[PDB]
C-alpha cells in the first residue's frame, strides 16, 4: 500500500516546488521520439550539411529502447512504437549517422510491422496521415523494412479516400485538426504560404513541433524556426508532441490535488498557479496554452470552475462560442465530434453557476445527457486512465451541492491513476499530473482524517450514555458524525465536530418527540420552560422532555465554557445568552409546527415559510459552530449573522429541499404535506405538481444565489470559515435528503455499537 517511504515534509516540499514551477509556466511532459526526430531533420541555416540540432540526434541515439524501438517505454503500443521508430530511422538515415541504431531499429520493424492491426490501441492523432507518410519516407531512404502489410495497404486506401473528400482551400481557410499533422500532408498541393496565417502566437502549428517543422521546411518562416529553436533549448533537445501546454498542465495538476483532497498542504502555491492561469484567462476562455491558436471547452471549463471557486471573476460568456443549434456544445469550434473528458469537466463547471447565467443551464443539460448516454463497455477501453467511466458514474450520481469533500476525495483516491498515460501524436506522460507522490500524500491525509475518530466517537457514545437518552436511537450518531467529518476534516476542528454532533443529536431527539406530541397543552408547557431557559422548571415539563431539555441545558453550559476560553473578547454571559437564545428560537418554531399540525391550521405560504425556515434547524448549527470554526468573533457578528444573506439562503434552500422530498414520502402515505398544502391554499388553482415545480424552481434559483454569495468575496463579508460552514451545512442537508445517495460509514456504526455495549455490559463479557 505504501508508495513512497520519505517523510511527509519531504513529499510536501517536493510538490510545492513543482507547483511554483508551474506558476511560472514550467512543467514536465515526456519527450516525443517522433517529434524530436522530425525536428532534428532541420539543417543549419548557414550550412545545410550540418544539422541545426545535433544534440537532438545524440538524444535519439541514446534513447533507443533495448528491443530497437522508440516510443513509450512503460506501455508498449504498436502504433506508438512503429510510428516513433520510423521517424527516428528516417532522421538518422537522412544525416547518415547512427548505423547501429538503424540496424537495431530496422530489425524491430522487420519483426513487428506484421503485428500491426486495426482496433489494437488508441488512435494516435493524425495517425491516418502520419503513418503512411513516414513509411513512404523510410521507403525512399532505402531502409531494410517491410514496406507493406495488409494493414498498411488498407490504411493508405482508406486515408486517400478520406483525403479526396476535403477541399484543400479549407485547410488554410480556418483552423482545423489537420494543422496538428501537416507533416502527413507533405505531398498534397497545399498552399503552404497561406497556411502561415494559421500559425499560433509563437509560430507553431497547433503547438506541434513536427507539424511546425514541416511548415518551416516548406516556407522557411522565421517565427516557426524560432519556436523550434526555443522549444529545443527549453526541453534539453528532446521535444514533446505539443508545447507549451502550460495552462492545461497547471490546471490539471491543481484539479488533481483538489480532487484527491491534498490541497490542505498547498494553499499558497495553488494561489500562485491560479494567479498565473488568471493572467491568461479571457472573456473567450482559454486553450491548452498561453500561445495556443484556439480556445477549447475542456480548458475553458476547467479554468472557469477552479478560478470561480477560488474567488476570481470569470464570465460565463466564455462558453458562448461553443454553442450549437439545439443547445448543444462543441469542444473545438468546427470539430467533427468530441470526447468524454471535456463533458465531465463541462458538467462540473455548470454547477457553480450564478444568477442570470442561463448558458450554464444549457451546458449542464447538454453534458448531463451526453454523460448518461456514453457506451460504458467501450469507454477508454485501453485504460489510458485508471477508471474514467468510474469518474463519470460518480459525477452523474453526486450533484455538486449534494456531495461532501471527503466523500468525493475518498472516491477519487480509488479512481486516480498514478501511471496514466495520454494520447496525442504519440503516447505521452504528464509526471506532475500522474505520480506516486500525490497518491501517497492522499493516503496519508486520509489516514490522518481517521486518527481522531475513535476518541471523538468514544466521547460521543459516553455522552449519550451519561445523558440517559436511553431512558425516554443511538444509530443517529454515526451518520451525524460521518457528515461532519466529511466537511470539517482538518484535525483542528475536533471541538466543532463534537459540539455539532451533540447539537444535532439533541435537536433530532427533541423534534422526534415534538412530532409525536399527543396534544397542544404539553407543547405550551414546554414552550414556557424553554422561553425562560430555566432548569429549575424541568419538573413542570412532561417527563419525556425532561431528559433532553436537561441535557440541552447542560450542553449549552459546556459549549459556553469552551467558547469563552477561545474568545477572550466575549463574555461568558454574552455567549450563554447567545446560545440559549438560538436554541430557544429553534425549539419555539418546531413547537409552532407541531401546534399547527394538531390544530390543522394552514397558514399562507409566506406565513408558513416565516416559521418553517426557522424550524428546518440547519441555521442553529451554523450559529453555534461558528464559535469553534477558528475565526475571531465580535458581538456585532453574533448579533447580525442570523439575518445575514448567506444564513437566509441556507434556511430557504434547506426548507425547500426538505419539503420537496417530504412530499414524495407523504404521497405514498395518506397524509398531505404542509409545504405543498400551504402553497395550494395560497394559490387556489395549483396542482400538487405545480406546487412542486414552483418549489423546485425556487430551490434552484436560491442555490445559484448561494454560490454567488459563497465563492465571491464581498465587502463586509463573513469570515472565511463561517462562510465555509454555512455552505457545508447546506450540502450536509442536501446529501441527507438525496434519496439516490442514502439508498447506497459501516466502520462508524459498528464502532459506536461495540463501544456502547461495553458501557452497558460495563466490565463483564457475555456469551
Amino acid at each position: 500500500e505504501e508508495l513512497d517511504t520519505r517523510e511527509t515534509s519531504l513529499l510536501v516540499a517536493e510538490v510545492k516546488g513543482w507547483l511554483m514551477k508551474l506558476a511560472s509556466g514550467k512543467g514536465e511532459i515526456s519527450p516525443s521520439a517522433y517529434d524530436t526526430a522530425w525536428v532534428a531533420r532541420i539543417p543549419s541555416e548557414s550550412d545545410s550539411s550540418l544539422p541545426e540540432f545535433p544534440e537532438a540526434l545524440e538524444w535519439i541515439i541514446n534513447s533507443q529502447l533495448p528491443d530497437g524501438s522508440w516510443g513509450d517505454d512503460r506501455h508498449l503500443q504498436l502504433y506508438d512504437r512503429v510510428l516513433s521508430t520510423l521517424s527516428c530511422l528516417v532522421t538518422l538515415k537522412t544525416w547518415d549517422i547512427g548505423h547501429n541504431s538503424i540496424a537495431q531499429g530496422t530489425k524491430f520493424l522487420r519483426e513487428n510491422m506484421i503485428k500491426l492491426k486495426q482496433d489494437d490501441g488508441d488512435l494516435l492523432s493524425g495517425f491516418e496521415v502520419t503513418f503512411p507518410m513516414m513509411l513512404h519516407e523510410a521507403k525512399q531512404l532505402g531502409l531494410d523494412i517491410p514496406y507493406e502489410t495488409e494493414f498498411t495497404r488498407l490504411l493508405e486506401i482508406s486515408t486517400k479516400k478520406k483525403l479526396a473528400k476535403i477541399p484543400l482551400d479549407k485547410i488554410h481557410s480556418a483552423p482545423t485538426t489537420l494543422l496538428y499533422s501537416l507533416e502527413g500532408l507533405q505531398d498534397l498541393e497545399i498552399d503552404w504560404q497561406k497556411i502561415l496565417k494559421l500559425q499560433s502566437k509563437d509560430g507553431s502549428f497547433l503547438s506541434s513541433p513536427s507539424s511546425t517543422a514541416c511548415v518551416y521546411l516548406k516556407t522557411k518562416g522565421r517565427k516557426s524556426l524560432q519556436y523550434l529553436q526555443n522549444a529545443m533549448e527549453d526541453q534539453n533537445y528532446a521535444v514533446p508532441c505539443h508545447y507549451p501546454i502550460d495552462l492545461f498542465e497547471s490546471l490539471w495538476v491543481v484539479d488533481t490535488i483538489e480532487r484527491l483532497g491534498i490541497d490542505v498542504f498547498f494553499r499558497d502555491e495553488i494561489k500562485a498557479v491560479l494567479d498565473y492561469v488568471y493572467s491568461f484567462w479571457t472573456n473567450e476562455g482559454i486553450g491548452w496554452g498561453s500561445t495556443c491558436l484556439v480556445n477549447d471547452i475542456d480548458d475553458t471549463a476547467m479554468a472557469f470552475r477552479i478560478l470561480r471557486m477560488h474567488g476570481y471573476n470569470v464570465s460565463t460568456d466564455a462558453f458562448n462560442q461553443f454553442w450549437l443549434p439545439g443547445d448543444k456544445f462543441c469542444c473545438f469550434v468546427g470539430e467533427l465530434s468530441h470526447g468524454v473528458s471535456e463533458m465531465l469537466n463541462l458538467h462540473r463547471a455548470s454547477q457553480v453557476d450564478f444568477p442570470n447565467e442561463a448558458i450554464l443551464t444549457k451546458t449542464f443539460k447538454y453534458s448531463h445527457d451526453y454523460l448518461l448516454n456514453v457506451d460504458s463497455a467501450h469507454m477508454d477501453k485501453w485504460a489510458t486512465k485508471k477508471n474514467l467511466m468510474g469518474e463519470v458514474a460518480f459525477e452523474l450520481a453526486n450533484p455538486f451541492h449534494d456531495c461532501l469533500p471527503r466523500i468525493y476525495n475518498n472516491a477519487y483516491i480509488k479512481h486516480y491513476g498514478m501511471d496514466d498515460l495520454w494520447i496525442a501524436k504519440t503516447i505521452y506522460r504528464l509526471p506532475l499530473v500522474n505520480n506516486k507522490v500525490f497518491l501517497e500524500l492522499a493516503n496519508r491525509y486520509a489516514q490522518q482524517c481517521q486518527l481522531y475518530q475513535p476518541a471523538e466517537l468514544t466521547k460521543l457514545v459516553n455522552w449519550w450514555h451519561s445523558s440517559r437518552f436511553e431512558d425516554i436511537n443511538i444509530d443517529m450518531l454515526p451518520y451525524i458524525y460521518y457528515v461532519i467529518c466529511a466537511t470539517f476534516h482538518e484535525q483542528e476542528f475536533a471541538q466543532l465536530r463534537v459540539f455539532f454532533s451533540k447539537a444535532c443529536c439533541l435537536n433530532t431527539l427533541f423534534d422526534d418527540l415534538m412530532d409525536c406530541a399527543t396534544s397542544i397543552e404539553e407543547l405550551d408547557r414546554l414552550q414556557n420552560v424553554i422561553e425562560k431557559w430555566d432548569i429549575s422548571l424541568s419538573h413542570e415539563l412532561p417527563l419525556e422532555y425532561r431528559i433532553p431539555f436537561q441535557e440541552f441545558y447542560n450542553t449549552v453550559l459546556v459549549m459556553t465554557e469552551a467558547a469563552s476560553k477561545i474568545h477572550k473578547n466575549l463574555s461568558p454571559e454574552f455567549i450563554c445568552k447567545y446560545l440559549s437564545g438560538i436554541y430557544t428560537k429553534l425549539i419555539k418554531s418546531e413547537i409552532a409546527d407541531a401546534r399547527w399540525k394538531i390544530e390543522g391550521y394552514i397558514p399562507s405560504f409566506e406565513e408558513y415559510m416565516e416559521n418553517a425556515e426557522v424550524s428546518i434547524s440547519t441555521w442553529v448549527h451554523v450559529l453555534m459552530s461558528i464559535l469553534f470554526c477558528g475565526e475571531p468573533l465580535t458581538e456585532e457578528i453574533l448579533n447580525t449573522i442570523y439575518d445575514s444573506r448567506p444564513l437566509k439562503l441556507d434556511r430557504i434552500i434547506c426548507r425547500l429541499c426538505n419539503d420537496i422530498q417530504t412530499y414524495k414520502i407523504e404521497m405514498k402515505l395518506g397524509q398531505p404535506t404542509q409545504g405543498v398544502s400551504c402553497y395550494m391554499k395560497e394559490h387556489p388553482g395549483a396542482t400538487e405538481e405545480d406546487a412542486l415545480v414552483y418549489l423546485q424552481s425556487l430551490l434552484e434559483k436560491t442555490k445559484r444565489e448561494l454560490n454567488e454569495s459563497y465563492f465571491i468575496t464581498h465587502e463586509n463579508d463573513l469570515p472565511k470559515n463561517i462562510k465555509r460552514f454555512n455552505f457545508e451545512m447546506v450540502r450536509m442537508m442536501l446529501i441527507t435528503y438525496n434519496e439516490t445517495r442514502q439508498v447506497d460509514l459501516k466502520d462508524m456504526i459498528k464502532f459506536c455499537l461495540e463501544t456502547y455495549r461495553t458501557l452497558l455490559e460495563h466490565h463483564h463479557h457475555h456469551h
